[PDB]
């Protein structure tokens, strides 16, 4: 029938926390958190009766050097007003001089919080990138230009008018093949490297086709080479994953809680990587050292802000917000711990207790309960450097647009020929219906 | 001041090891390492003197299960024949109930050692990789697609029905050279940049040949550019990435030291992933359970294998050798700690001391000394080996597959004709040997 | 201990500057910088106290040439109204004959500031760059070469003399389709990957068409690959690289502060390079001689210009701005030094002191503090802009040049034929207008 | 008529040095060096008479901490046995406590010495690199393989034997064009992307040509892509130019003089770059810290040795040996100086003198005299990333080899046809001479 114990906690999340319910009448039934699950299991295997009681200051603990005294939870331990400190109260060199701890039950770390890479969004015309929109207009102007020149040269040049029926010699007919329609077909035929028939014959037309070929060879070998340059630097581009990789940047900005434990590390740092990281912060001590963790989250979502905090509070917000991530490893290495008054007969019986809960694996079950929650749809890390339908893609759009464009021209040829010969003969339909049957007659004659 | 301290320590890799020098007589300088460098600052802040001994029955410590009867270092700390036991000694619930520990000075867990992804077996069909397998299906649906629309328009257009036989004008003959067979041949011919022997007249089927040419120019330039992106910046990856990925597969096989801290972890575990992993090792004992750490690396380094040791021992071996890396995060969490006999006041003194050295970062500065090294910086400079049969051997397979497909068609064409030669009032079997002599007639006439 | 020391100092960029904060009243904290950070370790080793004043007539110091009558800081050190004069004061023969100096704590010389090579005007004929201009000459000597050897073998081979007119066999007709004109056309046709309408039979001219095809496949694949190498990793360079390179040119124009240490250097020089450079500036005074340092950067940053100041002032400006760099090595060599009145024993004390701070590297640690910064790390990540008229505008020039060349040939072919129409017993002038009506006859017959 | 002065020097080069001549009888006419040119000009403008006298120890100066005394030149200054120290005696913190200096007359620096990049030597067949020598054998085996298959299929397939004289209908002849000679010409014609006539007609031969086209498209797009990978990483490869860039390496090894002033800098270094540089040296204190400068030069020429010394002695050996260079800037910053006894009336009159020689520019003339010598043919920094005749080059060898091979085949066709018809007719020569005339008859008939 010993005295019940009096623990002092602080309202952090997923740490101790009011039970979300109506009908208010509660003793120790107010609080519902990670540590209240921890205080329950430590009470079972040691056999004591706790009585939770919040801290009055609302602070962890610090030493006002002017007064030379303490505040917060750690003052309640010194004056023996409480005797347990089940809390996120970390382990520092200044605290252990005054009060006594147990062994750690969670491992902290400093790590970088930052927005996920949102995506690419190439737009499904990305094949059209490696030349300027001036060049794609000028090439199409050149192919209409050179075709209109080649039609004019093939009229005037007398060596072009050769003899048709080349297999039937000794007649009197001449015919050049470069009409207006075929002259575009030589230009388009040479532009897409496929060649054509009706090659130029006279030397005045050999020069035009001889120099248009050299125009196509430089364009297509430039489009192939430049598209290799886009796809090389995209795979060669890597997202940042370090503190040192984020140290070299200047466009992406740092951040911390004002006069917290994170700022304390960088002023006392001696690493050359971390030394310049304090130099960028102290240069900008108006816009990145914001106030606290709650304002540090909001600045990441609305900027290029790369806030730094402890590794636990990263792992709770990345599970509750799938926009965010945990770039980088662990900078520092700290730990939590149940605190006790100086020289008390409980720093051992909790040290025994925390290890026994570790052997049975309960601390990992208590962490996966509270820190995972409403399981994220996360994965979606496609990033596949292989041309899908997000990229090239739209070449099938202009392909299908061309084939539909052809069918309206095919109706145009079908109507124009059917109304041409019908002005010589039978009126409209008995000329048109017999052409559809002559089409539908599968025999290769008529 | 009083008499010196007998620091009982075991000898391992980079904590305590002999000097490699001359004059083999030294005494009290016979051991050096990280753990020895820890003691040099331990005697600086807290004043004491050394008599570093090595344990005569060198082990860490365990039960007897028949006499209780501890071994290793911690057997010496009970009988007070020793002192502070600064070593790679791990905090465990069984050990803490007997002697004492300080608060930990190094964190560690269980993680996975595995061969680094090499990239010298990419698969024999590696050339498909620059395009997504949707697009390889889509260009066949395009090439079979456009050829069918080419066949419809070529019969629908009246200007395609042209006059053959230019040696003989003024006839009734008419050809429509695009069959169903030739229409696929124009599409396949333009797809492979080789042209064809026929070509569209009659403008409504010029657009189809026009827009299909521009389709093939973008695809082949996209295939050439993206294949140039692969051979410039290679990006290899591991098959398995976490313990959950390694739990599912059975191609790679697992590994753990028998009767060690790792094997006893999975026997006591109750996670559904790890209980599957212990169900593996219990079945295949004496084949995957190594008997020592050094034999365990050789199982990775020779065979296809995965190994599970403590994370600090991984972080040294992966700096020495470049063949192998660490896969995944830390599974468990335990700590190394300074041993101390039960009730000695040096426990609380070193606990203050280790937190002091943490604040300047002397622990981190010493860990950089005794785990860094060569660094394996050869993940650069991209040697760019020549293409060979390891990479593009797949096209020699699909070349021979086409020719074997061709002979089955060539027999099918030979047997189809003799059926219609049997339609001309002959024997089907006799007319086969008649035509086979005509192939072997070998003259180029009739 | 005695009274304090009146440290007379001028105010400049990053040596001594005001604080940017609130509470404008401070006193003895009103100045901070590199040179102020030097004094903090100067009072640490050698004990003294501060009364930092600023010089009322702020200059460094020079003659009067009419009254002698020094100015600046060193006028105060003569009359003993001052003390140690730690500042950007330079050791010079005229100054050392009057007061004293310590041994120098910073080395510096005269070097050249200039615009960074940008790379946004590569030249309009930039596509010639992947091949050497020997090879562009060599493929024309090959294409004119192989076509001539094609013409010889085609007449030398009896199997090329084949039978034309396949509609009519059993004749005496024979063609040799390779003329001199067609032989160049086959070479140009195979060079531009377009094929031709004629093709060799007769095996001895198949090898020529065989080996020329393999010649063109290697060249065009080499042009495409090397052009892809340029657009991936750009490598810009400066026009001038040293003072000797800048001495020869007259396109870029020089620059120096009037009546400064730089302008007085070149007037006294006797090196043949620099005497040419002073012959430039004496001719073009009031156009290239700036009147202040800050106006001198603006001449570089706006116009095409080169500037010559001290090397330390360059090394700060090039860290702040990214538009401009340093070109070449140091020309002169001078030093900064702590001033001291004539005969004061503080000269030899600081001389010991500066050598002390050099040994730990406190000078180098402070110089990293007050000259580094943003660093301009943007010489990475290779934005890979699209090809445009700045880069491949040259082929539109050589396209239009070919067509204007074509019309002069087309007139030459039209006038050549009417000469032989005048050979058929007609007027040369009258038969021209007869044939010009036949082009304008516009019917496709006779 | 004051006393003549007694200077003590040491036999360094280009410092004081015996005059290379016979007929030995010399006073102060022995020595002939940089400093003897310096001692001459200081004697003129101050008006004293020197008397040179070498040091007896042969050492610069050092403090044996066991004895607590000095040696070398600096002991001769303390005991007043000499009174000048015109030498390469540097300025250190330990020397200036005991003796007094003048201002520096030369600026040292620590810099890295290393072998020049010897070259590339691609071998002029470098186009043949991006495929393995197995692939270039297998492609040539495939083109002989597929051609021999296509000849066999075109014999058996009855749809291949179409009608010749296609312009002359209604005859009875059949003729397939796929002979043995044309079947190779289809394979070679499709291999180099140029196409051909005599396209396959029956579906059994459409499959062979349909799948050989896909074989060529993968090969040529692989050869283009892989050659881009070679030429990208060659431009992306950069030679080392830093100390930090050489810090990351492990294949290229460091080096220093045993217990010299260079080793003194790295043990007292605090830069994280330089700290690991001492870690690599102290790990290998048997093979890189060789003995001295004379053995340090020989190790660079015969290894991958990257020796470190002062900046002056680099600049003398790189002018006398064009194999070597001065990679990197200046690590440290030191200086030389005329030394004097402690508190002597000459540390000022030399300080005045050295500046007056600096204003007239004589120290730069005295440096360009002795440190340049037998002016190097240096420049040869072509390194032009543009395909010259060192690269591709050899495609002109196989081009010229093919054209010479053709002419021996052309004689073979000319002899075989001339001896074929002559067995029907006229004996040998009057058939052969009339074919040469029929060749030489320029008319296109016969
Ligand atoms: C860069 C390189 C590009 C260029 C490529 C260069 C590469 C060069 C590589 C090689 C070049 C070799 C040239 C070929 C020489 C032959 C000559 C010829 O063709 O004409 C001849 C046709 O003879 C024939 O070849 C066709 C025969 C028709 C039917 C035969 C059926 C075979 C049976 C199926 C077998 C199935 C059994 C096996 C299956 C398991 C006729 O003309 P002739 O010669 O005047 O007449 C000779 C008459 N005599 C023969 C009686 C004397
Ligand atoms: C794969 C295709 C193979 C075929 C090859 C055929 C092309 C080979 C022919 C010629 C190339 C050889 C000349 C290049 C020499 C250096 C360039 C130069 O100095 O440019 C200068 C002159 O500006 C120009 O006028 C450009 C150079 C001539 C190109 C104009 C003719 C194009 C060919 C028309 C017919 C084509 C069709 C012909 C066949 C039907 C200025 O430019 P830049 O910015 O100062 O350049 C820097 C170079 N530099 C550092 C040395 C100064
Ligand atoms: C992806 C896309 C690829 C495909 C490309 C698609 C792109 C499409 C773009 C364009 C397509 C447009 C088609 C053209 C329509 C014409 C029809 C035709 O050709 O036949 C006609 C030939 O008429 C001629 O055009 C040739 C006449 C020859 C002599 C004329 C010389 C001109 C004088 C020099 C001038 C110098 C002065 C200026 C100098 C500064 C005849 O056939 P018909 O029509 O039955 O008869 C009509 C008779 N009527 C006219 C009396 C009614
Ligand atoms: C579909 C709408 C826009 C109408 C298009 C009309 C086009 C397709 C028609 C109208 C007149 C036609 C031309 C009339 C006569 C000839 C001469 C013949 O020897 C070849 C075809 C050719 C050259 C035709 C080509 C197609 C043509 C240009
Ligand atoms: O409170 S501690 O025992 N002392 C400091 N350490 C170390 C990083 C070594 C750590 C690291 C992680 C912890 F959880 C606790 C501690
Ligand atoms: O042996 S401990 O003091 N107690 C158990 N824990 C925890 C896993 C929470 C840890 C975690 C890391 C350590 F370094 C030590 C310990
Ligand atoms: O003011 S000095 O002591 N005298 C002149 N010298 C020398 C050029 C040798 C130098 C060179 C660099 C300095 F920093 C100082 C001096
Ligand atoms: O003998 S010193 O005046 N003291 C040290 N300094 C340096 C600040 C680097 C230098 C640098 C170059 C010198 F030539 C002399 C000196
Ligand atoms: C340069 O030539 C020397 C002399 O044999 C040779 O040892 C060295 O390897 C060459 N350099 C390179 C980079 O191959």
């Amino acid at each position: 029938s010993n005295r019940s114990l009096i623990v002092t906690t602080i309202l952090e999340e997923p740490y101790v926390l009011f039970k979300k319910s109506d009908k208010p009448l509660y003793g120790n039934d107010r609080f519902e958190g990670y540590c209240i699950d921890l205080l329950r299991e430590l009470s079972t295997i040691l056999g004591f009766t706790y009585e939770i009681r919040l801290v009055e200051d609302g602070k962890y603990g610090a030493q006002d050097d002017v007064n030379g005294q303490w505040n917060g939870m750690v003052r309640e331990l010194i004056d023996h007003k409480a005797d347990l400190a089940v809390a996120p109260l970390a382990i520092t060199y200044v605290r252990e001089k005054v009060i006594d701890f147990s062994k750690p039950f969670m491992t902290l770390g400093i790590s970088i919080l930052y927005r996920k890479p949102n995506g690419t969004n190439p737009g499904v015309f990305s094949f059209l990138n490696p030349l300027s929109p001036d060049i794609w207009m000028y090439v199409l102007l050149a192919c209409l230009g050179v075709s209109c020149v080649l039609f004019v040269i093939a009229r005037f040049s007398p060596y072009e008018w050769y003899n048709p029926h080349p297999c039937n010699p000794d007649s009197d007919v001449v015919e050049n093949n470069f009409t207006l329609l075929n002259s575009f077909w030589f230009g388009v035929g040479a532009l897409m490297q496929q060649g054509s028939e009706l090659m130029p014959k006279a030397l005045s037309t050999r020069i035009v086709g001889g120099i248009w070929w050299f125009f196509t060879l430089i364009i297509i070998s430039s489009y192939t080479a430049n598209l290799a340059a886009f796809l090389t630097v995209e795979r060669m581009e890597s997202p940042i994953d370090s503190a040192d990789d984020l140290a070299k940047q200047t466009k992406i900005e740092y951040g911390a809680v004002e006069d917290g434990a994170t700022m304390t590390f960088f002023k006392k740092s001696k690493i050359s990587t971390y030394d310049k990281m304090w130099a960028f912060m102290s240069s900008r001590r108006q816009s990145v050292l914001v106030k606290s963790n709650e304002e540090g989250i909001q600045r990441v979502l609305t900027s290029d802000y790369a806030f730094l905090m402890e590794s636990t509070t990263i792992e709770f917000v990345t599970q509750r917000n799938c926009n965010l991530t945990q770039i980088g490893g662990l900078i520092d290495s700290k730990g939590y711990g149940v605190g006790t008054p100086m020289g008390s007969p409980y720093r051992d019986k909790i040290t025994i207790a925390i290890l026994q809960l570790q052997e049975e694996g309960k601390l990992h079950m208590m962490k996966e309960k509270w820190w995972r929650g409403n399981g994220c749809p996360e994965e979606e890390s496609k990033e596949a450097s292989a041309l899908g339908v997000q990229n090239i893609g739209g070449i099938f759009i202009v392909l299908a647009a061309g084939l539909v464009l052809s069918v309206f021209v095919a109706v145009g040829e079908f109507l124009y020929k059917s109304k041409k010969n019908a002005q010589l003969e039978k009126r409209s339909f008995c000329s048109a219906m017999v052409e559809e049957l002559r089409m539908s007659l599968k025999c290769q004659r008529r």
